[PDB]
């Protein structure tokens, strides 16, 4: 068990909802986060399961949504979260079992990132933004640009954290053109972490 | 106190200098230096503090520069440098309180980036490309072109070694019309680390 | 000695071939890997070291690759690799001595990245893909297109890994007309790793 890392494990099974209103999971999302001095080194990638996610792309415009909400101690809570089980340390490739005491370490730092005071306010520092891509049946990349938001709503009382992503295709024309499984390459981040 | 990470602190008051031949801070500068193995994985944000600096972006080509200048101890040298404090190590969200015995570990290394020797040497492998962003007042992103020199030109008789930063704006149009907080998102980078 | 990195040690002498059916290093390869937590942090470089290399980019459309066989130990396969030398823990600038007794744990994870399993099998979860840049004669830079592929195709019996890089030019006009060092700047990349 190596606690130095949170995870949804190496190759997880459907685990996350991706389609509005839905409750069950739609869609396989690896989240890696990984303590690396004050930083957070973080890896994310999607994998559709389901005809609704792996229909998505037969439109050229779609935005797909992931959002995370944690609690005082960085667990996930998933009735505001896409993400319908929780994280936990690694333990070879998959996720550890038992009860996680505190992974706030793990979390956006509340310093570097607050969360909206005022009615106006736009914190734009609490966003990242970046790029992946989507590989298309006959070979072709589609660009699929990244946006990465950290605390900036909260959306219950419980909720101390938050980090949202989101993929974004704007193209000329539908990747698709049959039912394919959906699949975002890689996407690589960093952000400073909140203390332990 | 974490050693493994020399930083400006998370969300810094304004600690750096970026207009013309100044001596007061007119930004605020975000920069986190982590050690992981032979190498060190960076963190850098700008956020403008001055009237002259959240108006750059009422013009369409802009390019700003960040130096940083440091002694055979990897310390600052701020009369070299557009960082006019000394980085520390991490100390929850703060730079840490007290002296620093050496800091060479986190500097970029002479072997792998070396400083010119003659007249037209280029040296181009001293050189890191990459980008970032500026959200506008209408929600536009706005790509920013950054180019990070490692070591490479010296300076002064104390200077060891060396670090600059440039945001390259080069867009169809002014992103603002108005003085608005300067933000550049997130860029992550990571070079070959000199020996402690 | 660092063994949480593994290396061809910084700025190293001609140690890959990018020329078909060569045998003799044409080209400088900088490939370092850092074990952090779940995942590797990698950073790579080329750097020309022959005519060949360094004539390239005189195409409008070039793709460089470099490719990567491992054994169950995580050793190179050089007669099926490009990297004629093998990897070895960091020693300061310098690729420690000695032979590594065990090398999987900075290997491609097999249960994130699997191996083709038969014909039409795609996988592409298999892929990365990013971008570096190159630095022509007159100062312009030119986008290079990366691509890494983790595992995926097996080529021999004693193989168990594989991490294969392309660099991808296509611009309006050649970059060059004479001879120039071919140089790759930084590509940053990050994947789940093997268990030790």
């Amino acid at each position: 068990i190596e606690n130095n890392t949170l995870w949804t494990g190496a190759k997880p099974s459907a685990n996350c909802v991706i389609k509005e209103g839905e409750d069950s999971p739609d869609c396989k999302l690896t989240l890696v986060l990984v303590k690396n001095g004050g930083l957070i080194n973080g890896y994310i990638t999607l994998m559709g399961a389901s005809e609704y996610t792996n229909t998505l792309f037969k439109n050229n415009q779609v935005t797909i949504d992931v959002n995370l909400a944690f609690d005082n101690t960085g667990q996930i809570i998933t009735y505001l979260s896409s993400l319908k089980s929780n994280l936990n340390f690694k333990d070879n490739q998959n996720m550890a079992t038992g009860t996680i005491t505190s992974a706030k370490g793990f979390m956006p730092s509340t310093t570097a990132y607050p969360f909206i005071t005022y009615a106006t306010e736009t914190l734009n520092e609490d966003y990242i933004y970046g790029e992946c891509y989507y590989k298309s049946t006959n070979g072709t990349l589609f660009p699929l640009k990244v946006t990465v938001t950290l605390n900036r709503r909260m959306l219950a009382s419980g909720m101390a954290y938050a980090m949202n992503f989101s993929w974004s295709l704007n193209a000329e024309e539908a990747p698709e053109t049959t039912e394919v499984t959906l699949i975002t390459s890689p996407f690589f981040f960093s952000y400073i972490r909140e203390d332990d």
